[PDB]
């Protein structure tokens, strides 16, 4: 499929047991989603954008639903304003810019 | 063209004459350059949420140039991290993601 940018474009994913809306973020290295439960191990990091930083903590191999695919990678859990699937999971799904 | 997201989309830009890198953000309402000089009046804008919020000098109907396509629109200039161009000028190149 094709989504313009006339508007954010918002997706469904399925993580951990939920359903979420979040943003096709090429602008982003990483996911990054709001506070949530996930399984295994994580490490605390530091990510910067407009405004400044927060802090996160980050889980790696993880398993998310997204645009008819089951993808696997990084995901960065904290006090995002937004949900955001970041190039890490937009690579594994065949997502490019065309113009 | 189609640009892949392994690594962060870089594109070369042309604005005031210059060449500056930037990235292709869908993730980003709006572009915000670093800091240079533009011409004409700014109004004031604030964005931002990830850590706060930055106000920003926003100027309307400048030419920008992205990859070749020649654009004309509105350009923040404030404390941003990286050059971004936003929906507001992908929209105009006729940018989207594809999968
Ligand atoms: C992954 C990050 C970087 C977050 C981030 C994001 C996206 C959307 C919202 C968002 C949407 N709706 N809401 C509100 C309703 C609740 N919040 C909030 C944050 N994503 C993204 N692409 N951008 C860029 C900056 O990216 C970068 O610096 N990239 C890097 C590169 F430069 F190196 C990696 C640094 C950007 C530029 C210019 C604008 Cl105007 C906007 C923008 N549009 C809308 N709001 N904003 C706001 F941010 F100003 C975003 C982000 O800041 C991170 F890491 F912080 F989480």
């Amino acid at each position: 499929p094709q989504i313009t940018l006339w508007q954010r474009p918002l997706v469904t994913i399925k993580i951990g047991g939920q359903l979420k809306e979040a943003l096709l973020d090429t602008g982003a290295d990483d996911t990054v989603l709001e506070e949530m439960s996930l399984p295994g191990r994580w490490k605390p990091k530091m990510i910067g954008g407009i405004g400044g930083f927060i802090k996160v903590r980050q889980y790696d191999q993880i398993l998310i639903e997204i645009c008819g695919h089951k993808a696997i990678g990084t995901v960065l859990v904290g006090p995002t304003p937004v949900n955001i699937i970041g190039r890490n999971l937009l690579t594994q799904i065949g997502m490019t810019l065309n113009f």
